[PDB]
């Protein structure tokens, strides 16, 4: 993959796997997070920051970056064997914290096949405390990101920016005792991202998977799972099928995400 | 990928992934075992099939995995270009036999092999049969005609007889169960993640201060998706060795039995 001409964003292409695709044979949703998180790792690399992303600035402040919320539509899965190019920038969003924001094409026709944005926090790590994005940091930063607005969700007041609700016991459908193996866990030993979007939808029944799509999913992200915590995922029917989505820690019921999911008939 | 001039044997390169590393940055043994799968998949496609033949499909019949070992000196970094060549043959009447060589693209340097054996099960019924003759025609065209071992020594660990764990296991992971990640095209549990259940039961000191070298894991009877899962180990030893095995956690109905090896760092 590679920066574009300008160095103001990145491209790569994927093949999808033949162990990536689900029952559809096209890719699941978790591949398509696994590809936005591989292009975002690898936009870090190529413009020098850390990869495990930091700049030297906040390495000094024991500063790191952490997702707040993933909004990701998708209008078509890529089939097994197809290549599919992903394009990733950052944005500032002043001291409120960083966006990034994904375009995913089919490589041989051209056409918009997918989108995401991800809304990012500043954090001490050790202490865990939120904080705004302190001045250094932001020009340090600037140089890699657009300068004028670019949004892979442009439409004012879009879907990517709606208020989630908390579902209220009982719950319609519920996974219980979800628990993350090393598999799931990243370099850093920190569960990762894209598990939680595999037990929210845990929850969904299998005759809505089976007869639907999965259109938009969006995820609030309040509190790490750890490697020895115990997860239940609940989901209730909020009408296209729509769902309002908790998962919590297993015993005290600790919120740790909420989502909404659509999906179509397919 | 592409099968390689003489069409008897399937190569390809991988870039190792962000998302595919452990701690020490290096990709884990069930990203190598994803690989081989895919590499395994590609070769399939590549000669025409769909890993059934024609005979197979008419007489609703399939290959399932009886073993799977891996032997790994040197696991690829985040960012590394891994070659992987792949090959099949007969094994006469009692089933094929997939393997595969890993190199360090870069230096050419052969980092890990592996090997599996595939015996052919009526779908339906799930009964085991002896491969037949118009089976094993099908597929020697395919197949190199001289013996090709990723594991030629005399007494090579890929061959040993693996006994069965005995109560009390020394180690424990209790109520494991596969989510929709975890199941392949076809609504069954992918063979990879029945390696990720066995090493669960790996205490973390071991992971921490050990590098896996061998795994040996026999495949008994399949977890369906609605199934939980016993992990057990127990320590049979500078080297580590494990005795694996992972039983239904009802009536503790054995699906898998394996070995593992590791070394200090
Ligand atoms: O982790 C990443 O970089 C991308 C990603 C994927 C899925 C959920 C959240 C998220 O931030
Ligand atoms: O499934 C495959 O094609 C190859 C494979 C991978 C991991 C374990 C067993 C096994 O046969």
């Amino acid at each position: 993959g590679s920066l574009t001409e300008d160095g103001l964003s990145y491209k790569e292409k994927f093949v999808v796997r033949s162990y990536e695709v689900g029952s559809n044979k096209t890719a699941t949703v978790e591949t398509i997070a696994n590809l936005l998180q591989e292009v975002g790792c690898n936009h870090a690399q190529s413009v020098g920051f850390s990869t495990d992303a930091t700049t030297t600035t906040m390495r000094k402040l024991h500063l790191i970056w952490v997702t707040a919320r993933m909004h990701i539509e998708i209008y078509k899965y890529p089939a097994w064997g197809d290549v599919v190019e992903i394009e990733t920038w950052c944005q500032s969003e002043g001291r409120i914290g960083t966006r990034r924001d994904w375009i995913l094409k089919d490589s041989v026709t051209g056409e918009v096949t997918g989108r995401a944005t991800s809304k990012w926090v500043m954090m001490n790590q050790d202490t865990r405390r939120l904080q705004k994005v302190s001045d250094d940091v932001r020009d340090e930063y600037l140089v890699f990101c657009p300068q004028e607005p670019r949004l892979a969700f442009p439409e004012e007041n879009n879907r990517s920016l709606k208020k989630i609700p908390k579902l209220e016991d009982p719950a319609q459908y519920s996974m219980i005792g979800l628990k993350p193996r090393r598999a799931d866990l990243d370099m850093n030993q920190h569960v990762n991202n894209v598990t939680y979007i595999g037990w929210v939808l845990e929850s969904i029944p299998q005759e809505i998977v089976d007869t639907h799509e999965l259109q938009v999913i969006t995820l609030d992200y309040r509190r790490e799972c750890q490697q020895d915590d115990v997860v239940d995922s609940l989901t209730t029917t909020t009408s296209d099928s729509q769902f309002l989505h908790l998962l919590r820690l297993s015993g005290d019921g600790q919120e740790i995400n909420r989502g909404t999911t659509l999906w179509r008939k397919k």
